[PDB]
């Protein structure tokens, strides 16, 4: 069931913004590790005396990396005279966020029909305002409300290239890397209490529960009307034998925050080959691969969707496979992206649910908890 109860018109995920201490080094690392191109910048060379912001793109996926300059460069400015290209930016907030949480996501941005209306309706329905609607060069409107922890949901709407004040990056500086990633599939938050978090967000968006179908978590998925914007939220399950990874996140992050970004690939085999080649030369590492029993068990589970050769490719790359009643999911998880055991990335590709492909096809892999535990029966084979 999908009641289509969105309180304003939502289009698609627009960008993810990381708050950094040094945006240059994080952006260059992510660019090489994920195969994303430098597409736009706003920094000292563009007249921005407030913050350095670099935009990476792969298909429709947009990652923004922002860090503050010395406040002294902009001390004479006031908000009416600011050179910042993102008017919600604040030196104090950014430095406080990064000191508290380390490297992580500050903003989940969605494109909407009218960011001013989305903001107004959201706040009228319980959203905690974070930054009021601001019109940039009479062309783009941006507004922000609290999502969870110190993460904001950012609304962007365009009258008719990223944001005014950003310049396209010199082609000499923009190497056309591409490992197959094409869009953001979902963005997952960790909170101490799931119920109040879900009630808050669903309350002010009108997003509905997206249906699914030891683990250390309880979770639920909020979805937009066409189920293309997917915002899962997890809470820890305490008292278990193996400590919940959600609780570990909360401790090392100093509370709620964004846990993982799921990036859709148009060719997950190629994406993982390219990312794995670069793991030890500046890119990203992946979680340990499941035992060979897991891939032996794939035949009975998904042998009608993946050939034996395609199954052997999953084993070579350490890919996980799950299936619901509608479609099939291929997924894999990186190790944490920075120093702390907090945020990580999921790479995903979905098979089925052709209508275009409907959102959430195959679910989110919750079936792989049982399949991993059972398949670690490889102890018996030994
Ligand atoms: C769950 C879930 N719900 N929703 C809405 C999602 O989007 C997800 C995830 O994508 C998802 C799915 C399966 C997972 C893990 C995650 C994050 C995971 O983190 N670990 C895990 C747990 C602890 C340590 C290491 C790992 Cl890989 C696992 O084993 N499995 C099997
Ligand atoms: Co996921």
């Amino acid at each position: 069931k999908n009641p289509k109860s969105d309180k304003f018109k939502v289009k698609r995920f627009h960008h993810i913004e990381f708050w950094c201490g040094d945006a240059t080094n994080v952006a260059r690392r992510f660019s090489w590790g994920l195969g994303m191109r430098f597409s736009a910048k706003s920094d000292l060379s563009t007249g921005n005396m407030v913050h350095a912001s670099y935009l990476l793109t792969s298909g429709d996926l947009r990652f923004l990396f922002t860090a503050p300059y010395s406040p002294s460069l902009s001390a004479g400015e006031i908000k009416p005279t600011t050179t910042a290209s993102i008017p919600s930016f604040d030196h104090g907030s950014c430095r406080s966020f990064f000191s508290s949480h380390g490297l992580g996501v500050r903003a989940v941005a969605i494109e909407v029909e009218d960011a001013e209306s989305a903001f107004s309706i959201s706040v009228a329905n319980g959203a905690i305002p974070s930054s009021p609607p601001i019109v940039l060069n009479e062309a783009v409107t941006i507004a922000e409300v609290k999502l969870y922890g110190d993460v904001v949901l950012r609304y962007v709407s365009y009258k008719a290239e990223f944001l005014p004040g950003f310049e396209r990056v010199e082609d000499a500086s923009s190497f056309p890397l591409d490992y197959g990633i094409r869009r953001l599939d979902h963005a997952v938050g960790n909170v101490p209490e799931l119920g109040p978090a879900l009630t808050y967000v669903a309350g002010f968006t009108g997003f509905h529960q997206f249906a699914e179908f030891e683990s250390g978590l309880n979770s639920a998925v909020l979805a937009s009307n066409d189920e293309m914007v997917l915002l899962p939220i997890n809470e820890p399950v305490h008292g278990t034998k193996r400590k919940s990874q959600i609780q570990t996140y909360l401790e090392h992050n100093e509370g709620a925050g964004l846990q993982h970004l799921a990036l859709m690939s148009e060719d997950i085999f190629r994406t993982l080959r390219e990312m794995r080649k670069r793991s030890s030369i500046g890119g990203f590492d992946f979680m340990p691969s499941p035992p060979p029993t897991y891939y032996q068990n794939l035949k009975k589970r998904v042998g009608d969707v993946l050939s034996d050769d395609q199954i052997k490719e999953c084993e070579e790359l350490g890919i996980l496979v799950d299936r619901d009643d509608q479609g099939t999911l291929l997924q894999i998880f990186t190790k944490p992206l920075g120093d702390r055991p907090t945020i990580f990335i999921e790479i995903i590709q979905r098979v089925g649910c052709m209508m275009y492909q409907s959102g959430g096809c195959g679910g989110f892999g919750k079936g792989n908890f049982s399949e991993l535990f059972k398949s670690i029966e490889e102890y018996e084979k030994t």
